[PDB]
């Protein structure tokens, strides 16, 4: 149980590569793409000094399509009715992920700039490797 | 709109390719295993004449080694507090997928035996196409 307890800062699970980051104008249409293409459940919005604003999920395209293209992600998510640090543990992050949900955490640094994601597929693999 | 109206079974999405199918007696360690090496995010459980009966989520893995390995499925199971057919519209599996937050459903045939798997990735894909 300990190794629940350990900051995943001090693993080597989180990841810089496929986070597939958007901005408030990138069109849906550039959204969906990358969810297919990145194979990600969820995209993160940044603003142009690369803060953490927002998320799109893939759950939201079907939402927009069944609820009335080129329009912008802020546009989208206008029509809509998460985050984690380094110094959070293991433990935390996984009662979180199944409370939300969701297949992918964003890290941020101390100011909430996007550094990184943590997916629950690497979780999964860190546990098999044990 | 139209195209969200029309029954599965008359589209070209269903996949019988990765469904990582499991019986109650598999060790869950080697259910692990084929979420990971599938990257899927949950399987189904059959029993030996291909009825589906439960599914074990990547989620109740988590929840599994934060609860208190080599055990079965159907343990697993036991310590823990969907589907679709060909007939089924799109819309309505988009609201369900939506509503469950899942990323696929499995599809059964006439008599509830596992036929297919319908991924949150393929719809996608399919409005994408359009």
């Amino acid at each position: 149980t300990h190794f629940l307890k350990i900051p995943i800062g001090d693993l080597n699970i989180i990841t810089q590569d496929n986070m597939k980051s958007c901005q408030m104008t990138t069109p849906v249409i550039d959204v969906i793409q990358m969810l297919t293409q990145g194979r990600v459940s969820s995209v993160p919005i940044i603003d142009e000094n690369g803060y953490l604003i927002n998320v799109y999920e893939a759950y939201d395209v079907l939402g927009l399509i069944k609820g009335g293209l080129s329009l912008s992600v802020g546009e989208a998510l206008m029509r809509r009715s998460y985050t984690c640090t380094k110094n959070d543990k293991l433990s935390t992050i996984m009662d979180n992920i199944r409370k939300a949900r969701v297949h992918r955490f964003f890290v941020v640094d101390d100011v909430g700039r996007l550094v990184g994601v943590l997916t629950l597929s690497d979780i999964l693999k860190y546990i098999l490797l044990g």
